């Protein structure tokens, strides 16, 4: 209809085993094998590990497939927003593509560049290489037709059609979702290596013809994330760049003329000039036909990773993770899956005004000093003596540590302490083995803290828990500890006061670190088709009005899926995602200013009752 799209059946690049197996067969036999040609065919090296096809490799192929999924999601979102989309000759748009088609498209995509022998750019070798890619695709489907021809494909005609797409011969083009999606997914992955403003502009326009401005901005903003995730160079964008504007369609140029205005819309190639210069980029972006159609005209985008400098970025691109993306199907698919799922949630957070955060006062100078001293004594217990601890030229007596407890909030002292101090507790106890520790009970037998500790502690986070144990149980210990924090009138071993001051903050840190809801929950519902269709419409309308921006702008819940799907046989599952911890069998409670925002709607037709079940995914966000 005008804005009606069928529900998605849960097919995804990252979850489908058939697409995964296709990608694997392509890596085990074509990609990842050394180029047999001679043009830029030498294997690169990242973090010591080899990558034989840095361009047109596994990462590139998986990225094109991710792009296909992304385009279809955003085009359906656009059609739901009401926007009009570009139509094939069928009259259909991208939003009318079915998962049965996207799956075949991805299987084909996996082999698009599998037939390459090097990175030659001539037309003859392009034709040869894509013929070989076609041959590889047909090899795969013929060797596995018992599992593919009836289920994922239909007959040999369908297979031959997608093979014709891969061959990409001019006289075989057809305005179909396969041709267009494969073409766009392959071309848009060249943003890594290019006058990046010119290329971004032409690609953005080519795709805006199909899915619109919103969807296009979303696709590219999320492509930046796919690059980050696969450890690839994310390009920049400078609307004030003064270098010559390149006319991608023809590798031409615009001469500005000498008059100020350019020629009669024409572009030049290898044209000598009369000092007459080449048009620069910013001049091209300022144009009326550009600044009034292309977003980003007048805006800029930074270079690489925001939260790091040049050198950390370098070490991130030349890491072993780059070689793992290009060499392991599972690893790269998981990187892209994580990033694509996070891209569905971050726009929502960025949208609503973030809930005012908690305010904490910064540590006092005395507390900083206390933390440093405690850290030092834990790192080198040699300075510990009978009636004092002498470190860096000062002798610290008992009254000093007592004044420390009096002046400092030992919780915010513990905050300044790290896990290395926890680890150094063992060294302290190894130095203070024979040290006797009394109790507030006069008739009690002294205890050797060091001995008991190092005896119990053998082969860690457990170390914190045991540290809590000693404080919760063992009266002989917490009696003295609590009685030192507040003033007591008992036989004060200097080491008693010392170990008190050292353990108190570390124990507080242990409590803080151990006290830290579930990430994913499931609500079961048995709804009638009326309600469920209403919910689909409302959700679809909510998810459609939230896009990644590049330039512009009750208790019936569980955690076991077999419980809501098989035991309960629910017609409707609310999948609630709580990765920021805002939600309080099991129970659930939604605070006043914590809401669930729909993110996705899925269809599983297998309720034993006989009807379809719908999975409404959600995320919890705090904002009034």
């Amino acid at each position: 209809q005008d804005k009606s799209v069928p529900v998605w059946n849960g097919f995804s690049l990252y979850t489908d085993d058939t697409v995964k197996a296709a990608a694997q067969y392509a890596y085990d036999n074509y990609l990842g094998k050394p180029y047999t040609g001679s043009v830029e065919s030498a294997p690169a090296n990242f973090g010591g590990r080899m990558v034989y096809r840095q361009h047109h490799g596994l990462s590139h192929t998986l990225r094109t497939m991710a792009y296909a999924e992304l385009i279809v999601e955003e085009a359906r979102k656009a059609k739901l927003r009401g926007e009009t989309l570009g139509k094939f000759k069928d009259g259909r748009t991208i939003a009318d593509v079915t998962p049965q088609e996207l799956k075949k498209i991805m299987i084909a995509q996996a082999f698009f560049v599998a037939g390459r022998d090097d990175e030659a750019s001539d037309a003859k070798n392009y034709q040869k290489y894509h013929e070989q890619s076609r041959d590889a695709f047909l090899k795969y489907v013929k060797d596995n037709e018992s599992t593919l021809i009836p289920d994922v494909f239909k007959d040999q005609e369908d297979v031959n059609f997608y093979a014709r797409v891969i061959e990409d011969k001019s006289h075989d083009w057809e305005s179909t979702p396969a041709h267009v999606l494969i073409n766009q997914g392959h071309m848009v992955d060249l943003v890594r290596v290019k006058p990046p403003e010119s290329f971004l502009q032409r690609y953005f326009s080519s795709m805006q013809r199909w899915i619109g401005s919103q969807a296009t901005e979303a696709v590219f903003g999320i492509q930046r994330q796919f690059f980050h995730a696969t450890y690839e160079v994310v390009a920049g964008f400078d609307s004030d760049n003064k270098e010559p504007h390149l006319v991608v369609s023809g590798l031409g140029r615009y001469v500005i003329g000498a008059p100020k205005k350019g020629q009669k819309e024409g572009d030049l190639k290898v044209f000598p000039q009369t000092y007459e210069r080449l048009m620069r980029v910013d001049e091209f972006l300022k144009l009326p036909e550009i600044q009034n159609t292309f977003p980003g005209s007048g805006k800029h985008l930074q270079g690489g990773m925001p939260g790091m400098n040049e050198m950390d970025y370098w070490n991130r691109l030349n890491s072993l993770n780059r070689a793992r993306c290009e060499n392991d199907v599972d690893f790269c698919l998981k990187q892209l899956q994580t990033a694509h799922d996070k891209a569905k949630i971050e726009p929502i957070k960025q949208a609503f005004q973030s809930s005012k955060g908690k305010e904490r006062r910064q540590p006092n100078v005395d507390e900083i000093a206390a933390a440093r001293i405690i850290q030092q004594i834990l790192a080198n217990p040699d300075c510990i003596h009978d009636d004092h601890v002498l470190i860096n030229g000062q002798k610290l007596e008992q009254q000093f540590f007592r004044d420390l407890l009096a002046k400092c909030e030992m919780a915010v002292v513990g905050s300044l302490l790290n896990d290395t101090d926890i680890g150094n507790i063992d060294t302290l106890m190894r130095h203070e083995k024979d040290t006797e520790f009394h109790s507030t009970n006069p008739e009690a037998v002294p205890v050797k803290i060091g001995e008991y500790w190092i005896n119990d502690q053998r082969i860690i986070t457990q170390k914190k828990h045991d540290l809590i144990f000693l404080m919760q149980n063992d009266a002989w210990y917490f009696s003295r500890v609590n009685a030192i924090a507040q003033n007591r009138d008992k036989g004060s071993t200097f080491k008693e006061v010392l170990i008190t001051t050292l353990m108190t903050p570390l124990t507080s840190k242990a409590l803080v670190d151990t006290s830290q809801p579930p990430t994913r929950l499931f609500r079961g519902l048995n709804l009638s088709e009326e309600f469920t269709k209403g919910l689909i419409d409302q959700a679809n309308a909510m998810i459609a009005n939230t896009t990644e921006r590049l330039f512009t702008d009750n208790a019936s819940t569980t955690t076991e899926i077999k419980l809501v799907k098989e035991t309960w046989d629910s017609n409707v599952i609310f999948e609630m995602l709580d990765p920021d911890g805002l939600l309080h069998e099991f129970s659930v409670y939604l605070p006043e200013d914590v809401a669930l925002v729909p993110v996705k709607v899925t269809l599983d037709g297998k309720t034993q009752k006989g009807e379809n079940r719908y999975v409404f995914t959600f995320v919890a966000v705090k904002s009034p």
